[PDB]
């Protein structure tokens, strides 16, 4: 293993969620151990089971694990930190203020972004702290800070009051930082020096997912981590589709994102973790890590319920991969041939999916947004229209603010406000769907580019947020969390879509079969409790392109 070489101090890893950073994590932490090494695993995520797979209830103090010597697991919780933050930032102008303002402050210190910078406080703590620095040789991180939290957290300064001063700002939490601006600046040059840190970027084999590793790998880069490494982690074995229909599919796939890895990862030290057959639970599985008749409703009864409500938006949503824009397709090109006027439209402007049928039918017209535009756009007139005015490191700062995954999200709601103006007395399937905290920031900042009022969304009658699983455990658990987020908004996802379930796709291999297994407890644990309302999309031995292959999600033949 290439990213276990002669590794730094600190060893971040990163990547879309449920790649298995943190089981990558839990093996280089035992494996370290092993060595003699003494090592600290440091569990980014109060909701993972590292306690469970030590057999010790690891919390916010440093644990020692009996089990592996020389290891200690420590657990931050970025969530509880920022729950803390906004105790400590929002009781003071509690009452003090209008109730309007505070509601303001909560939702500007709220959501994503705020777990992000909270995290990126705890890593500062635990990166420039002597003790632990002069106590373990590896500090084993889980998950690495985002590329934009670094870069707000690296500028000049003056980060210090802009709370209470929404405006579709997710700069706020800033103010929560109780700690010296030394600090963190000291933090960020650490984690930039190749002889400290090795930000290690584990990534499943798909397209999706490797150019979303390529831009990590990017931005990181341009913030100046120079030397990285590359985990394709969930390779499955070769010889796994020796005699399988489906795992044939898959291998070929994952082939194939092999052979076109995206030009800016080539050079990268890369590393195969093949897809072990044991679930990776407890410490058995892991430390060998580097080295059926489903029956549940499918596409067919959500697609009937949309088209019983007629004149309605249905938005997915949910986290990049899950598959959301095939999904959308599927939707539209099955409501169009239904009969009724169906208005796609979609923000993947790689994918030429229901390119070749947009003419065909006279009623599935198609709108083709591109998020990197609209999100330029939307960056260039809140530059000029706001920040002017400001000094040189308000301006720095501003635009630093604008590269968040908040402001992109804003863009292509506002590109898809005209759309749904535009489009009156039909269907509307759309692509993505802003978050809860991007709906209340805007709704917030009240007072050419439009956001559609929070009113209609909320209204079931007139929308249906759909949110997409990838049926596992972590993606189904931050699934959850948008669904709260959009709850906390106001807005009650209509159902859910379990999609790319090998449960459902009749495996016939053994991986492929213990695969289906835990994703089965995943659907029915989708079912019980998150959902009161799901449909589980089988997975396609054959990418979706085209309706005459997207026709196959809507109505498998089970
Ligand atoms: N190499 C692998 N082989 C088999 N299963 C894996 C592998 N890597 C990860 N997994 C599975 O993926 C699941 C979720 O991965 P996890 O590391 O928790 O994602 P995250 O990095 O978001 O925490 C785990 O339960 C684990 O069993
Ligand atoms: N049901 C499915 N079966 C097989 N592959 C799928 C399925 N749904 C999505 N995919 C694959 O996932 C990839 C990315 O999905 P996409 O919808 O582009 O994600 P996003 O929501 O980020 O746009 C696509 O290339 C597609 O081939
Ligand atoms: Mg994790
Ligand atoms: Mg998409």
């Amino acid at each position: 293993m290439k990213f276990l070489q002669l590794p730094p101090r600190f060893m971040f890893f990163t990547g879309k969620g449920g790649v298995g950073k943190t089981s990558i994590a839990c093996a280089t932490s035992i494996q370290l151990a092993n060595a003699g090494k003494r090592v600290l695993l440091v569990s980014t995520d109060p909701a993972s089971n590292v306690g469970q797979v030590f057999g010790v209830d690891i919390g916010n103090r440093v644990t020692p694990i009996p089990a592996v010597p020389h290891l200690s697991a420590l657990e931050i919780d970025p969530e509880a930190a920022a729950s803390a933050y906004r105790e400590r930032l929002v009781g003071p102008v509690r009452g003090v203020l209008p109730d309007d303002v505070v509601k303001g402050i909560e939702e500007s210190l709220s959501g994503a972004c705020t777990t992000e910078i909270a995290a990126f406080d705890e890593f500062t703590a635990l990166l420039t702290n002597a003790v632990l620095t002069a106590d373990y040789q590896h500090i084993i991180f889980d998950t690495a800070p985002t590329g934009h939290t670094i870069r707000l957290l690296q500028l000049p300064g003056a980060w210090s009051g802009f709370l209470e001063a929404g405006d579709a700002s997710c700069l706020g939490p800033l103010a929560g930082l109780e700690k010296q601006r030394t600090q963190y600046k000291a933090a960020v040059e650490a984690l930039a020096d190749p002889l400290q840190t090795r930000l290690v970027l584990v990534a499943r084999a798909q397209q999706a997912t490797l150019r979303e590793v390529a831009r990590t790998h990017e931005e990181l880069a341009t913030i100046g981590i120079k030397q990285q490494h590359l985990v394709i982690n969930g390779i499955l074995p070769s010889a796994e589709a020796a005699n399988d229909p489906l795992a044939a599919a898959i291998h070929e796939r994952e082939q194939t994102a092999l052979k076109n890895i995206p030009a800016t990862l080539t050079s990268l030290p890369r590393d195969l973790v093949q897809l072990k057959p044991f679930n990776l639970v407890g410490l058995d599985a892991l430390r060998q890590l580097l080295t059926i008749e489903l029956d549940e409703p499918g596409m067919g009864d959500l697609v009937d319920g949309i088209e019983a409500d007629g004149h309605g938006l249905v938005m997915l949503m949910g986290k990049g991969g899950v598959g959301k824009t095939t999904l959308a397709a599927a939707i539209a090109v099955e409501l169009a041939h239904r009969g009724l006027p169906v208005h796609l439209t979609t923000s993947d402007p790689a994918a030429h999916l229901t390119d070749t049928l947009e003419a065909s039918l006279d009623n599935l017209t198609v709108s083709r947004i591109d998020p990197h535009a609209e999100t330029e756009r939307y960056r260039q007139h809140v530059l000029e229209t706001k920040g002017a005015q400001l000094d040189a490191e308000g301006r720095a700062l501003l635009e630093e603010d604008l590269h968040s995954p908040c402001t992109e999200e804003i863009a292509v709601f506002q590109a898809f406000s005209r759309i749904i103006r535009e489009a009156g007395k039909k269907f509307v399937v759309m692509d993505t769907a802003p978050t809860g905290h991007t709906l209340l920031l805007l709704d917030a900042t009240g007072a050419t580019h439009f956001t559609t009022p929070m009113m209609q969304l909320r209204d079931p009658n007139q929308t249906k947020v759909l949110v997409v699983t990838l049926a596992e455990t972590t993606p189904v658990l931050e699934a959850a969390k948008l669904q709260a987020d959009l709850r906390r908004a106001g807005i009650e996802p209509w159902a859910w879509i379990i999609n790319t379930s090998v449960a459902a796709a009749s495996a016939k291999s053994p991986l492929l079969r213990q695969r289906a297994a835990n994703e089965l407890r995943e659907i029915n644990a989708v079912a019980n409790h998150h959902a009161d309302r799901y449909a589980v999309v089988p997975l396609l031995k054959e990418e979706p392109i085209g309706a005459e292959r997207l026709r196959a999600l809507i109505h498998p033949q089970t």
